[PDB]
């Protein structure tokens, strides 16, 4: 027995001129799914009929065993190719599976019969579980098709009803060839359930299975030995393996030459045969016969139903998951005229649904309820990338007047690439602490504004507000839907604990007023229990721990460790985050160049008002911007705070004294002239008078008025001015028997109040301090008309806190200001230790409102 060509057994004279029309002709009931595989001893061809026993013979399913060198690989090629040359893709589809990296089905791709070639599963082991659901889904799909089409019971009933005289789609029988199923089950033994289900359903569903392995052990065929009708035994490894698949050890004794084997079915005798080949040439009195055949058959017939889809390797882009994007008129670069534009929906990635034999785009409904977005994942998992997609995705479906973004980049500084977007208004890095506080303060203010205004106007919900601005006839707040983005929440609740509770309350009531938070961190446990529950839309990636997950502990573990972008959809499915690109390139190494081009496209397509910036404390605040005397009253504005950028006042009718510390050239003398000038504009010389102690002579600009009483530039002139004002205020001291009314009205004395303005107190606080005698009057300064306004340098200020004058001023809780300095001096006033501050800036300390960062005003001349 030499070796014969398959073209010979199929009665084909000319292989180089195949006609698919005369190959896929309607075959008789017996010849259906019946092809020759080789010749027997006598010389008669041996046919394999994989039809059910009730229709033909050798049952629906079968098994093939053959050790290395038995031609197991070549046999499987011959069987498939023969079936392909005898049937149309209309009536037959293949699922070719090899557990190990075998090139058995290499070249089968061209055939329209082949739905999927699943090779090499020993490596990416979880693919087995996917392949389970992909096939399990096919079983259910075929069944529901038979339940729906009519109420048929089997494919055969369906098929010829269809071909009898009916209108139905062709439903081809499915042939599944799984190689090395033995070492597959020894890897994932739970997979055997699929096999059993096939043996239970496959006959009616038209699904035929062929289990092939290099070597077998008897345990593997548990609950399968019955369903496997025909058995092809090539040269086995042991005598027992030959037995468990045939009943006799005859396969062990087969010649080492490949091609020889036996064929057992039911109770009918073995038939030794010799398989034909397809991997050779043909002669006459290079290239294989396989290639020649496939080359001609490829491209003919209906393309098969996809059972297996590309298993989540290369990430998609935003243009890939969205309709064609075009520069619209007064709508920017967006999906012009799309139904889902400006619906607060955003596409993020691609979800894998293998059971449903499809892959869905992942969409988020930030239109309320789930408007808050949370992201978690271990180091280098793909967070910072995820955020950039979500922002860009929203940026593509919305105009900068509809959405705004304010970011706190605490995870890599990658967000700075989107800073030129018209949708963003601020991108604060970890080094810009001033902008970080303001970014949160700005949104906090907007929330409070919308909290009141929405009730004042006829606005019942944020949906209405969005609908009002949509008319293009309403301005509102100047904002739309605002998104506060934090890259690393952990970093935030460490360096800025105060902002944790701040942003938390933003989330607790912001969704109803169009304020969204988009927070990201490493672990869900890094989010406090109070705020973690507020994140409606959670986007979970690969975690450092599969537990602590917010979807499924189990599933979380199956998420690829070192494959960035992979995650777990809320429904419990694997997905892959898209890339923030609209170019089309899906390569992560050229991401930087990609993002920059996307932002460039969106910005240049938008020719309107951009996102409102985060306003901050001015480097220089003009005193003219402060409320006038006719506005404030007797109160004197000195600057604005960081909290709400609102004026900060000093009311000398409530607290009589004021004290300010600060290093050299910080703004002491300027603040002193500012406060003084405020007194001039609000008091008449018969209401309040001034006395200056200015050794450095910095206060000449404000000592020219009629209020001026005494000006001292020397220690002698200073202490001289103390003697006469001491005895003066001593005269105003309350008589013992005064009624409470007389006390609070200050009736027993008349005249003006005295404002003692002292600049450079460190230079006047020598061994013999001129201000010392007045120390005993400072507590009684309220019952009289005394006021102390003192400025002192930073050096040795901490130890000066114990001086009689200052120690009593601080004791009676006088308003104070701590400007630029160092921490060596310790806490001077309030609860904040001094540090390097820009000119004019300081920490305003008041008994009420406590400590507050403010910016003092600059007064020229
Ligand atoms: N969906 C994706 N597809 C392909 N590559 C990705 C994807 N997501 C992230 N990457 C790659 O992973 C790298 C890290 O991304 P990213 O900075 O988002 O992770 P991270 O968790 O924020 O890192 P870190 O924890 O250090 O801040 C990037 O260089 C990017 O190229
Ligand atoms: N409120 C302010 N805002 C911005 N800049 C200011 C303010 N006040 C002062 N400056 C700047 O600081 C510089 C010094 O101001 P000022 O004379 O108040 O310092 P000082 O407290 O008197 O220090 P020194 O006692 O060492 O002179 C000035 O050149 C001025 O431009
Ligand atoms: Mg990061
Ligand atoms: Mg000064």
């Amino acid at each position: 027995s030499a070796n014969m060509t398959l073209t010979s057994l199929l009665h084909i004279d000319n292989p180089y001129n195949l006609d698919p029309a005369v190959l896929w002709r309607p075959r008789p009931q017996r010849n259906r799914l019946r092809v020759p595989i080789g010749l027997d001893a006598d010389g008669r061809p041996l046919e394999l009929d994989i039809k059910e026993s009730a229709q033909g013979g050798m049952g629906p399913h079968g098994l093939c065993i053959g050790a290395t060198g038995s031609g197991k690989s070549e046999l499987l090629r011959t069987l498939v190719l023969a079936l392909a040359m005898t049937h149309s893709p209309e009536v037959l589809n293949f699922v070719l599976v090899d557990f190990k990296g075998g090139a058995t089905f290499l070249g089968m791709e061209g055939l329209r019969h082949v739905s999927a070639i699943i090779t090499n599963l020993e490596e990416e082991l979880p693919l087995v579980d996917r392949m389970y659901d992909a096939l399990h889904g096919e079983m259910v799909r075929r069944q529901e098709h038979l339940r729906h089409s009519g109420n048929y019971a089997s494919l055969r009933d369906y098929e010829k009803a269809r071909m009898e005289g009916a209108p139905l789609p062709p439903m081809p029988t499915l042939f599944i060839v799984l190689d090395e199923f033995s070492e597959l089950l020894s890897a994932k033994p739970d997979f055997a359930e699929l096999f059993v289900m096939i043996g239970r359903l496959g006959r009616s569903l038209g699904v035929h299975l062929l289990l092939a392995s290099q070597r077998l052990e008897e345990g593997k065929l548990r609950g399968l030995d019955t369903h496997l009708s025909y058995r092809i035994g090539l040269r086995t490894f042991s005598a027992m393996e030959s037995r468990v698949v045939l009943g006799v050890p005859d396969a062990y004794e087969l010649p080492p030459s490949p091609g020889n084997g036996y064929l057992k079915f039911a109770t009918e005798p073995l038939v030794r045969f010799k398989a034909a080949y397809v991997s050779g040439p043909v002669d006459e009195e290079s290239e294989s016969l396989f290639d020649v055949v496939v080359r001609q058959l490829a491209g003919h017939g209906p393309e098969p139903h996809q059972i297996w889809l590309p298993p989540l390797d290369v990430p998609p882009t935003l243009d890939e998951l969205l309709p064609p994007l075009s520069p619209s008129a007064a709508h920017g670069y967006t999906a012009d005229g799309w139904e889902w534009r400006g619906r607060l929906h955003a596409v993020v990635g691609l979800v894998d649904r293998p059971f449903d034999q499809r892959r869905d785009p992942y969409w988020l409904d930030l239109s309320g309820g789930a408007g808050h977005v949370g992201v978690a994942g271990g180091p280098q998992t793909g967070k910072s990338t995820m955020l950039r997609t979500l922002i860009t995705s929203l940026a593509l479906l919305h105009t900068p007047q509809e959405v705004q973004f304010y970011c706190l980049d605490f995870g890599g500084g990658t967000l700075a690439g989107l800073a030129e977007l018209p949708h963003v208004g601020s991108v604060a890095t970890r080094l810009d602490a001033d902008r970080i506080r303001r970014t949160v303060a700005e949104v906090s203010a907007l929330l409070e504004q919308r909290e009141q205004e929405f009730t004042e106007r006829g606005i019942d919900s944020m949906a209405t507000y969005r609908r009002l601005r949509a008319t293009g006839e309403y301005a509102g707040d100047g904002f739309g839907d605002v998104f506060l983005v934090v890259d690393n929440w952990l970093t935030l609740r460490q360096d800025y604990e105060a902002l944790e509770d701040s942003i938390t309350q933003l989330a607790a009531r912001g969704l109803g007023y169009g304020i969204h938070v988009v927070l990201s961190s490493n672990k869900w446990s890094e989010f406090r229990t109070s705020i973690r529950d507020l994140l409606g839309t959670k986007l979970e990636l690969r975690l450092g721990d599969p537990y602590e997950s917010e979807v499924d502990r189990k599933k979380a573990a199956n998420v690829p460790e070192n494959r960035p972008g992979r995650g777990l959809t809320r429904d419990g499915y694997h997905f892959l985050t898209a890339l923030p690109r609209i170019d089309g390139d899906t390569s992560a190494e050229t991401l930087t160049e990609g993002i920059a081009t996307t932002v460039k496209t969106i910005r240049e397509a938008w020719h309107g008002p951009t996102a409102p910036p985060v306003r901050m404390l001015p480097n220089v605040l003009p005193a003219a911007q402060l409320p006038s005397a006719a506005e404030s009253g007797t109160r004197i504005p000195i600057g604005i705070d960081e909290d709400s950028l609102s004026p900060v006042y000093l009311d000398f009718n409530t607290d009589p004294h004021f004290l300010v510390f600060g290093d050299t050239e910080c703004g002491k003398s300027n603040l002193l002239r500012l406060i003084t000038a405020g007194i001039i504009e609000r008091y008449t010389p018969q209401q309040a008078r001034l006395i200056f102690i200015d050794y450095s002579r910095s206060l000449l600009d404000v000592a020219t008025t009629e209020h001026q009483i005494g000006y001292a530039a020397s220690s002698t002139a200073a202490s001289s001015l103390v003697r006469d004002i001491k005895g003066a205020m001593e005269a105003r001291l309350p008589p013992p028997d005064l009624t409470p009314e007389q006390l609070r009205s200050r009736s027993w004395w008349t005249g003006a109040e005295l404002f003692l303005v002292v600049d450079d107190y460190e230079m006047v606080a020598t061994s013999d301090n001129p201000l010392r005698p007045l120390a005993e009057l400072l507590p009684q300064a309220r019952d009289i008309g005394l006021h102390l306004i003192i400025a002192r340098s930073m050096g040795g200020a901490g130890r000066a806190l114990y001086e009689p004058i200052i120690q009593r001023i601080k004791e009676m809780a006088s308003p104070g200001l701590v400007m630029s300095g160092n921490k060596d001096e310790g806490i001077l006033l309030g609860n904040v230790k001094p540090h390097k501050l820009p000119q004019g800036r300081g920490y305003f300390v008041e008994r009420r409102s406590g400590t507050r960062l403010i910016q003092t005003a600059y007064r020229e001349s």
